[PDB]
């Protein structure tokens, strides 16, 4: 009823996330590898119950139960990746928000290990009033090299099921927070595997409830 159908909330929805690779020649023939990508530009979740994630992030002060614990409830999302490891430049991430509330937003990324904190992204994003709506965009980024360097260490694993061992210890946490009144807006956990060969990337987003 007031349960999201998508990523997002009604104050703040995720339009398209890409993390993304652009092969030297791209400037003779376009081209990009898409690791992984969410996009929402044309339209009730199934749940998770954040208890069991705990551990996969850290467990004090900007911990994912201390976050959910402040809330609100609704903001908290967990998304499923199977990531394209099957590619071979400028590695890339773009990401698009949209609400129809004009704010400033600041947008961070906590890379983790075994569930403790290796790397966080912070950037603070103003928006732009277009066609009724505020859109916040973060494109063409240059990917953070440690995660450079995580693919490249992956791509050369021998076998998938070691590259999803690797992937079952790491995750991503995203905070979206009003940049003026420090209110949450949107919290994802991201969690990883390898997609088999065949296959391009996929994603499953399941609401976090407690
Ligand atoms: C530009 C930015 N500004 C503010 C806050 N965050 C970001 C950001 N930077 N960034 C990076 O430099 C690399 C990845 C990235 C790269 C690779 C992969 C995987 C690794 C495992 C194998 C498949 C590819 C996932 C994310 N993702 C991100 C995000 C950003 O939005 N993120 C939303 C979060 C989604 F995970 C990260």
């Amino acid at each position: 009823a007031w349960q999201a159908r998508g990523l997002g909330t009604a104050r703040l929805q995720l339009v398209e996330f890409s993390a993304f690779v652009e092969p030297p020649d791209a400037v003779d023939s376009y081209q990009r590898h898409l690791f992984v990508h969410i996009s929402q530009h044309c339209p009730p979740l199934e749940s998770v119950d954040v208890r069991q994630i705990y551990d996969k992030f850290p467990e004090k002060k900007g911990g994912l139960r201390e976050l959910y614990d402040r809330g609100p409830p609704h903001a908290f999302f967990l998304v499923k990746f199977w990531a394209d490891l099957n590619w071979g430049g400028f590695y890339g991430v773009s990401s698009q928000y949209e609400s129809l509330e004009h704010m400033t937003l600041t947008c961070s990324s906590k890379v983790c290990s075994f569930g403790k904190q290796v790397v966080e992204k912070v950037e603070t994003e103003r928006a732009q009033l277009e066609d009724g709506r505020f859109v916040y965009r973060l494109l063409r980024s240059p990917m953070c090299e440690y995660l450079v360097n995580f693919l490249h260490k992956l791509r050369q694993l021998p076998e998938r099921y070691m590259m999803n061992s690797v992937l079952e210890n790491f995750t991503i946490l995203q905070v979206v927070t009003n940049r003026d009144t420090q209110e949450l807006l949107l919290c994802t956990a991201y969690v990883f595997e390898v997609s088999t060969s065949e296959r391009g990337a996929q994603h499953h987003i399941y609401r976090l409830v407690r």
